[PDB]
């Protein structure tokens, strides 16, 4: 089983690489997380921060997520994400991706005990 704080590492996490290495990161990655099984997810957001970081915004900036959902939190700093989005060229199953490196605050929303991101919401 793959609860959904698993499912939130699995797509989208990686601390292994400090910033995207090249414009073909986002199409290895979407691939090897398994976001291009049944369809091409649309948008997706990667993360280049320890799990301990991401998972103590659960407890710093309570800001409303875009659903209007109250349960959302902003990082108080920046990190180190990476944009991933569709081009026209996309067309299952040949999935396409832009690659966009960015450094801006996360918005997750959390849940459960223990407290922790179980969706990424957006960047500001």
């Amino acid at each position: 089983k793959e609860t959904a704080a698993a499912k939130f590492e699995r797509q989208h996490m990686d601390s292994s690489t400090s910033a995207a290495s090249s414009s073909n990161y986002c199409n290895q990655m979407m691939k090897s997380r398994n976001l291009t099984k049944d369809r091409c997810k649309p948008v997706n957001t990667f993360v280049h921060e320890s799990l301990a970081d991401v998972q103590a915004v659960c407890s710093q900036k309570n800001v409303a997520c875009k659903n209007g959902q109250t349960n959302c939190y902003q990082s108080y700093s920046t990190m180190s994400i990476t944009d991933c989005r569709e081009t026209g060229s996309s067309k299952y199953p040949n999935c396409a991706y832009k690659t966009t490196q960015a450094n801006k605050h996360i918005i997750v929303a959390c849940e459960g005990n223990p407290y922790v991101p179980v969706h990424f919401d957006a960047s500001v």
